[PDB]
């Protein structure tokens, strides 16, 4: 049969499969496993190369979603159900794929690997959004996807412990990424050109890994879009998680080695149906098993490392979106739906910001209130409800995104930075939540050149423009197209001159200031203050 | 009597008076200056309340200005205009508490409304004989009845060792009310009408304004009032009864002295004495703090001025409020390192974060980091331009603007009548430099009408603007409303209320509507500091 499809990688024989492209047809390689399967024994324990195979391999169908909560807030939606798992649940699901141009590149191609996000307690590398089918076929690109152990099962740490050591998640992506070294060049990828690029929680991943050194020499240059590994939600101290993998060994009837022996006992979905119970206070955007503090893969807390590491040649690329917080609203604060305008009292607008900063003291609570309060409208429903959405909104990502671009280009990064504002015309979602976290990941993989899923010709356009950007970035560590020389160049972000620019279907429009204000009130203030109790 | 003007003799509860025929621009004014309304504070009255001046025999000539109250003098910039213009213009005495009245000449018919005007400076300064203070334009051009008073300020005026009897504090101000008390029972002889007595000041004169509102034996005395960058609220208008008494008693220590024994000494010593250490008993290196200003003593004031604007009835009452547009400027070349009058005083950050300190001495050390990022522009965080205007800014938002947007706001929503104001014109003939941009009290001049008078080298739209505003104070003083009704074709002036939060520019151009009086900023000095310097 076809021999584009045939590929030899270190463990055996792979077959693909030539999959249809607007534009043309690209060679798929999908559910190529990396890691033995995790399961029994290895619950919770760092991953392992995956054992060679026999024969032909077949590489032509997305595997297993890692097992992880599944939301059940508006069934049916499809606002809702497009990051939800699209294949069976397993907790065997330590499996990748490789999308390249068909033909197999002649010359080594630069790479991109894709960790998606999902609060580290979900996400799939085969969701539609996901798609590298565009990318590899309108520019070129060798395209990479892993999936990795979310939840409990990537994340459950007992600091210390043997049997759970911690981000066994983290280390799932980075075993992918060793395998991209290893292989990717059977598929014509160039292993010295590698860039992850991954949104809100595969965003912090992708921070981690620059925090993390094993990691460093696995990729070249990064992209975060929505996500930090610095912030209030990304990591937790090795005593807070051993507090909530002690709490949900006990919600389940279970020294560390007999604790863990007995959670690896359980049914997967018996673990599920607790984790959300160990959050120590009633919040939003606060995730019960994200990556850890552990003194091993990261050495010390996200801000002290970027506080104090040598980053002079590395490329990144940061942004965020234009309504960060507005999406987390409806899942905790009372007031807000997406089926209703959200027009919240005033009462309800303080008694949410106890939720969105579920760690702030009676005093920075009020500080809060009163730096997001319009005193001109004090009371006008429609401010306080946006002025919610961006409480969280920057709390979370906006000035953690400001502050990460702020040190790494203090100490040698290549720094380029973004705000997108388009609104999709596909979107489901109300209008009062504006462009809600995680809805510039269609763009970005060029979904709009589907004629199939009904987008605007200038959104189809917008999205060529951001392909565009995004692999350049992979190709020369610069967004700017070396061929289009043009009026307004993407300038990078430096701590003096603060500029970013606004991507939306207006041509590029260079800004000075990442909320500079009021970002300074969270990055600067906050800090000193809870400390003052 | 006999060959004199019969239009300047006349008769008060004291005695008689013979006035004085005054030129104004557009014709001649009454003048009566230097009426004693109080017995001289001095000697063993030192410290103590002011009584009535007893009655004279003959004819008082008041036609000059009397003493002025015993001060410190200010000796930063001699021969400099722009500080000389404030300082004593007669001899320094504690034989102060004289009075002026200046009316239309001949005098008025029917009675007219009287405007009492109480005069600034920190408690510590201050006349009303100064040029920036004559009532001959008003009288003359508005035909409205001026009275100006002497009171007595710094230690002389507003020592205070509470709850004692040699020394119980706030006769300063006590010596305003009896004013007013005189104006009460004489103002009908000079053809003004005692139940249209409208108050206006600034700086400390607006504070005191602000105190009569709140005391009720003072409230009984007028109808209306004006305050002018200042009120009794804030951080610098008054002291708690125990600081009052620390600052007293270390004063006294000073100079070499159970409270009676310690007042009988300190009113041994020379005036000259208590004024040269007048100024050591600051708690910290600070700006726009002064020694010795009204005592919360439970009795002229029952509590602290945030109490009873917050629990006061203010239905019965009309205020006219506001600001100029740089209220801090004047007050950093006397303190923070760096500014000055004569360089463009731009400073570096280091300087600003000094600065913000000795503008804030009572913040800790979180507060004062509060500040310093609220006020930091992050774009250039190191302009030595905005650092200048920043701590500018912090100094007269934190003393004046924010004081005033609070009193307006509580007094607005107690059912009071609120016309608010930003004075931003900056008068052709300032000697300051071009970025202190429109200091502390260069509004006065022009309420006064003084660009009327040609030999002051006003422009000519400065005279303009100048009737203007008399217009405006002198219809709020006639109606409680700065409108004109004989004038639609003006913009119109709405009062402030805590909805719409309106307020007007008052510059060489027609009046602006304006919301929101530095809502964002002020709402951190109003709301948020208090509550974060409790920790
Ligand atoms: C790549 C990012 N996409 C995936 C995540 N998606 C939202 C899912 C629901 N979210 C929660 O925090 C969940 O909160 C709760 C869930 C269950 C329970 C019981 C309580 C709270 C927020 C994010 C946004 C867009
Ligand atoms: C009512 C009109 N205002 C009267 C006062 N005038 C300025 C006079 C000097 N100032 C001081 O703070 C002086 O403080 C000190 C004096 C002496 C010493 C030794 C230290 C500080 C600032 C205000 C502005 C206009």
């Amino acid at each position: 049969e076809d021999p584009q499809l045939l590929v030899r990688v270190r463990g055996g024989q792979l077959r693909g499969i030539r999959l249809k492209a607007p534009g043309g047809p690209v060679s798929a390689f999908l559910g190529i496993p990396f890691a033995e399967p995790p399961v029994g024994s290895r619950r919770f324990m760092p991953p392992e190369p995956k054992r060679p195979w026999s024969g032909v391999l077949d590489a032509t169908t997305f595997q297993n979603v890692c097992y992880q909560y599944v939301d059940t807030l508006y069934p049916g939606f499809e606002g809702t159900e497009m990051w939800n798992p699209n294949r069976e649940l397993s907790e065997d699901c330590l499996y990748l794929n490789v999308w390249t141009p068909y033909p197999r590149p002649a010359s080594p191609t630069p790479v991109l690997i894709w960790i998606y996000g999902g609060g580290f307690y979900s996400g799939a590398a085969s969701l539609d959004v996901y798609d590298g089918r565009f990318l590899a076929q309108v520019e070129g690109a060798v395209l990479v996807s892993m999936n990795y152990r979310v939840g409990t099962f990537g994340f459950l740490a007992l600091p210390g412990s043997r049997e759970a050591p911690g981000n066994v998640g983290l280390l799932d992506q980075r075993l992918a990424l060793q395998w991209v070294q290893e292989n990717i060049a059977a598929f014509g990828g160039d292993p010295m050109s590698v860039t992850l690029f991954g949104e809100s929680a595969g965003a912090a991943s992708v921070g981690m890994h620059i925090l993390s050194l094993p990691s460093r020499s696995l990729f070249h240059r990064a992209v975060l879009q929505s996500g930090t590994p610095n912030g209030p939600w990304a990591t937790v101290s090795a005593g807070e998680a051993r507090r909530r993998a002690t709490l949900l060994a006990r919600l389940v009837g279970c020294n560390d080695t007999e604790l863990i022996a007995c959670l690896r006992t359980r049914p997967a979905q018996d673990l599920v149906d607790h984790e959300w119970h160990v959050l120590p206070q009633e919040s939003i955007f606060r995730f019960s098993f994200v990556p850890v503090v552990d003194g091993d893969f990261l050495s010390d807390t996200p801000e002290a490392l970027i506080n104090t590491g040598d980053f002079q040649d590395l490329q990144v690329l940061v942004g965020v979106v234009k309504d960060e917080g507005s999406y987390f609203l409806v899942y905790g604060v009372p007031g807000f739906s997406k089926d209703n305008e959200s027009l919240i009292s005033r009462a309800q607008f303080l008694a949410g910001v106890r939720i969105g900063v579920p760690q702030a003291s009676d005093l920075a609570a009020e500080a809060v209130v009163l730096h997001y309060t319009d005193w001109l409208h004090p009371e006008d429903p429609t401010h306080l409800r946006d002025a919610m959405s961006a409480v969280v909104g920057d709390h979370n990502v906006v000035c953690p995104v400001a502050q990460l671009a702020g040190r790494l280009a203090a100490q040698g990064a290549r720094v380029y930075a973004y705000i997108f504002e388009h609104r999709a015309s596909t979107l489901t979602w109300p209008l009062w939540m504006g462009v809600p976290h995680g809805y510039e990941i269609e763009f970005i993989f060029g979904l709009p050149l589907d004629p199939s899923l009904n987008y605007t010709t200038e959104e189809r356009i917008f999205a060529q423009r951001l392909m565009k950007y995004w692999t350049n970035f992979a190709r020369t560590g610069d967004p700017n197209d070396p061929r289009d020389s043009k009026s307004p160049q993407w300038p990078p972000y430096t701590t003096a001159a603060q500029q970013y620019v606004s991507l939306n279907l207006k041509p590029l429009e260079v800004r000075r200031g990442l909320r500079a204000q009021t970002c300074a009130f969270w990055n600067r203030f906050l800090p000193k203050l809870l400390s003052a109790t």
